């Protein structure tokens, strides 16, 4: 078992009669799908998940099955309440009492409500997946049906997860291994402390509360190019302004954690499994500088997190002194969701996320992109943040990208004249 | 627009009205060549050049043309003023007012003066095409006109430029890339300050003087035997012995500027187009150490700067904290030019370099090969060098030479002893 | 030469009689082995060395030899006096004059006794292979051997000798070169002096005596299991131990000695050669800490001197300003030695080391593994060392196991409470 899936691991030890870490996505296609082709699509691609066969004994050994995870099909297009009999079952597997010992981590389950009507449903435990690799297989499950139904031969299958492991064994012992626990040793040092998770903080009594604001299309403009007037990408360049942001929302907070995908440069890029590691991002000042020199100097900070993170935070807690029952509050958190959902062939595709993990803390979430439509989600979880903070910046974050494309107007959108202005 | 590209592309919006970045070379063909399979060579050899295609629109944005260039020629054999009406249009050309907007880059006109005679002008712009491509392009003449003389099928095609912007833009998001920002980050961080391009410098007022020295045989020879000792190609060992004549004859000057190819391991070994890095060299001291030893470790620093070569300069003077408006002033400079022209079966070729680049600076470019006949160059351009110095460089660098074969008539001609004596 | 060689140069030349630095192996295999195919398996193994065609000149410069290493091969299943033949052969190598001048550096003789016994004689002067050169060496020709048996193909070559030198001159105008300097600095200053080489030393006058422990298998298995306890690996444990069992057996001894192979993370990895740098461990005090709590420390410290370990012994030496005639004694001294004997199918392998080198002081070396069997040896030279305390060490060296398997069995086989107590 990996570092990265130990956590994972224990929360199930400590709370067994209940689904803490669970991943689902529900896949809605409109359209004159070929059934049978995206059947066999949906058997090939998790074919090649190797870590979708992983079983767990009672003493956390990680073991693998023989077989493919099983694609329980149902042609309900006879029954007249096929939608509501597809949901009780999804529903039911989401209940279910999700044990992890000697048992099947994934589900996958396939509906077809009508001839122009199908319900994919996947599940996992995050034990074995994480946001990205959900894409990756959604990613695949499209090439695969396109394949089948362009009659051509599919491209590249996902390298086994033993590649990974190798790649992961060869890391461990690596130079880059200590210059990276070098670094954030460092980093931390010449830091202020990091908020550790409430020693009363029970997982289960969570309570999550959203609110969902798009961002004006004129915005996504100004976004597009203030990331590249700083050779940035957009994701990294809302992770700047979201920090800017902050300097004033919540001033008292020096840090913004982070997902690092930790698939860069490596075959984790093709191999769907676990490997999302959490950061903290050390906000910088926004007294003494202006708005350009905030973003570029951000994205370096950012960047630099990204050169030394495939070193896992669960190892820096270590390093830091933490002890076992100790683990890092991960908040305020920043999520960028910039994929798109899988394409089929003269259909459209409704993704809805029916689970995702459990809220900690709050969560500044952007689900799209600039080139369509952006949203934002402010969602936090009520028995580890407070209910009027939260309040507070669903109003005051929105208006913050408000100002930005203000202050962008009263400059005649001079991208050069906006980034001269002081970055407060 | 690659970045390798933008300064052509800005030199042209600030001095439309002039040429400062044009290559053309003329290839004169004596002997009885067959006309008509000469044309064809040159019509598949610019089809196969995708950015001979490219366009930019005043915005700056590089479009592809469906046409590749069109092969103008001439049958002049029948006037008795055939090469005056020849070298009348291509003069013509060389002083038509180059618009990169819109309108094809390069330009292709062939000349058959006499049965016997036939004369090539190839003229492209700098920001398409630059040496190593230039020499590609001619090989590839070769070839393909060898091809339909004998009837035998031509040898691989180049590959489109497509797959050189792929890599490229691979490359840009690798972690090689950080590796190499680092890398220049420390190197120009141990050193004297480079210099900057005067802010009075206008490009239009250069003024070139030039001077060939042809190295005698004997040098030639010790070149080589020099190179294969330290186990280093000859280009970097004349590379060497430059920076240790350097030494003496412009101490106040630390750095040597020099142009990295970026072919080698890369498609671009099989694309013509615009990829050459003008990197600067940290002069080694001749204090305390051997002329052998002087070779090997220069031998070191260039392949040092040769790992972290893709890294490009335009860059690394953003990294430096240079402005938009500023640039290095790449003097001195060492171009080294190995490449011999095309052949073709019972004819001689005479390669005439027409156009390249302009003046800045002083410039010491070798042209040729130590087997054959290899000639010193000393260009400069008075509008932004010393013209004293230059004739001063005139005088010694060939005694230079000469001192240097002389010190070996010294040991017997034995490469073991020149090299164990000390470097000046 | 390499600076890690001249001290072996120095030692030849102030005693061209004897040689005193050989490392000389025989493999007995018992078995159905393929003659034909093994002796094909040793001549394409040392053709991968170059390092074994090293020749040093009388002014001690060194050449290479053309030709790969010969192999003497002679079927001795007819005749009688089998064995002796063989050994009488052997004896006479190890006997050999060989001023290291201008001579061979190695030996290979290879004899089959009868078509079930073989045996294989491998001999290198220390200047060109150390321990793990000589593992690589035997490695790589149960690969071959192998590979011919199957109708596989090899797998890579050794990499070239020049790599290795190549990447060495690299490390050596780095800045991870200066760091390395700095770190030994002040490791020594804030640390007891290291003890020099007696004056009156004679190499040549060794006695060496030796005693062997073989450590039981119950102490074996808590080995292992103090080993993850404390996220390290059980040779880096047995150091630890063998420095903690040190402070109440020669609490005067501040160091431990240790030999750091550095191949980690090099070319080096793949080319036999010489590359071992005896380095010092300041022994942790094992007092206010618990055992647990000293291992973790003792790794850490110890990786330390890995990680700086590419800086060589005798460039500290230079640098802590020992004139010429001055070094080291490096004594206590503790060797793992872990690696297995090369396997050939259907065989049996008898490894036996007949010349390792003479080696000062006193020597705690572990031969095997505790995953099977290891056995403690405690060697000595008396010209060096106090044959009093070498029997001193003999049974109270031992002793300290047998207290550690106690403390364990005293305590329930409760790991963690093991590792709770003060450290002795």
């Amino acid at each position: 078992m990996l570092l990265a899936q130990k956590p994972f691991w224990q929360r199930h030890l400590a709370y067994p009669h209940i689904n803490l870490d669970t991943v689902a996505h529900s896949l809605r296609l409109t359209g004159p799908l070929d059934t049978t082709l995206l059947l066999r699509a949906l058997h090939l691609t998790v074919s090649e998940i190797d870590l979708f066969r992983a079983r767990f004994s009672a003493q956390g050994e990680l073991y693998w099955h023989p077989f493919s995870p099983p694609i329980d099909y149902q042609d309900l297009s006879i029954h007249l309440e096929a939608e509501p009999l597809a949901w009780r079952q999804i529903e039911q597997d989401l209940q279910r009492s999700s044990t992890l010992i000697d048992a099947p981590i994934t589900s996958h389950q396939v509906y077809r409500l009508s001839h122009s009507e199908h319900l994919i449903y996947t599940r996992a435990h995050h034990i074995v997946l994480d946001g990205y690799g959900m894409m990756l297989f959604e990613q695949r499950l499209s090439q695969h049906y396109q394949s089948l139904l362009s009659g051509q031969t599919p491209t590249a299958a996902f390298k086994p997860y033993q590649s990974y492991l190798e790649e992961e064994a060869a890391y461990l012992t690596s130079h880059r291994y200590w210059q990276d626990k070098q670094f954030w040793q460092g980093y931390l040092r010449e830091a202020p402390d990091l908020t550790l998770t409430s020693a009363t903080y029970d997982p289960q009594l969570s309570h999550a509360v959203s609110l969902s604001y798009t961002l004006n299309s004129q915005l996504n403009h100004l976004l597009l190019k203030l990331a590249n007037a700083n050779q940035i990408g957009w994701p990294d360049a809302l992770v700047a302004l979201c920090a800017l942001y902050l300097e004033s929302a919540e001033p008292d907070a020096p840090w913004l954690w982070l997902p690092f995908m930790n698939r860069w440069g490596s075959v984790a890029a093709n191999v769907p499994g676990l490997m999302v590691n959490s950061l903290p991002l050390l906000r910088l000042s926004a007294q003494q500088t202006s708005l350009g020199n905030y973003l570029k100097q951000s994205g370096q900070a950012i960047r630099s997190l990204y050169l030394h993170g495939r070193y896992r935070i669960e190892q820096i807690e270590q390093d830091q002194g933490l002890n076992a029952e100790q683990s890092y509050f991960m908040s305020p958190f920043i999520n960028i969701l910039p994929f798109e959902s899988p394409h089929f062939a003269d259909c459209q595709t409704e993704l809805k996320v029916l689970a995702s993990g459990s809220a900690e803390g709050i969560n500044f979430t952007f689900r799209g992109s600039p080139q369509h439509e952006l949203c934002l989600d402010i969602t936090a979880d009520l028995a580890s943040y407070p209910q009027s903070h939260w309040q507070s910046h669903c109003e005051r974050f929105p208006r913050f990208f408000e100002q930005l494309l203000a202050r962008f107007q009263q400059v005649e959108q001079d991208v050069a004249r906006l980034l001269a202005e002081p970055a407060a």
